[PDB]
């Protein structure tokens, strides 16, 4: 037995369905200013950090080891300028090992020494 299935085109509106923009794409007249905050989405501070940057369309740094999550204390920062984030997130994080810091548009984050404040 054999059952050729014949080319036959499908139904719908997928075809006259077009997109486009006549009007402006997001006519926004403000200064947009993305809120930096932890999300039950991100669930790793790597994964937070992604997508911080990732929505100004930054770059990230991630020179830790592994990838580590919230401490807690993070959700409850939010504010929309991201050197501040890193600012408040490096001085709650300082305790694990962990600064966080923007240059150039870019989130870089480095691993600081505090296993042994009395080492020699």
């Amino acid at each position: 037995g054999s059952h050729m299935t014949k080319p036959a085109p499908d139904f719908g509106g997928r075809w006259k369905h077009v997109n486009h923009f006549d009007e402006a794409p997001t006519e926004i007249p403000l200064y947009t200013s993305y809120t930096y905050q932890a999300t039950p989405m991100d669930g790793t501070l790597k994964t937070m950090l992604e997508r911080w940057a990732a929505d100004s369309n930054m770059q990230l740094s991630y020179n830790l080891p592994s990838d580590y999550t919230l401490i807690g204390p993070v959700s409850a920062i939010s504010t929309t300028s991201v050197q501040q984030a890193a600012t408040e997130l490096s001085a709650v994080y300082a305790a694990q090992g962990v600064s966080v810091s923007v240059s150039a548009n870019k989130l870089l984050v480095q691993p600081v020494p505090v296993s042994s404040g009395a080492k020699l």
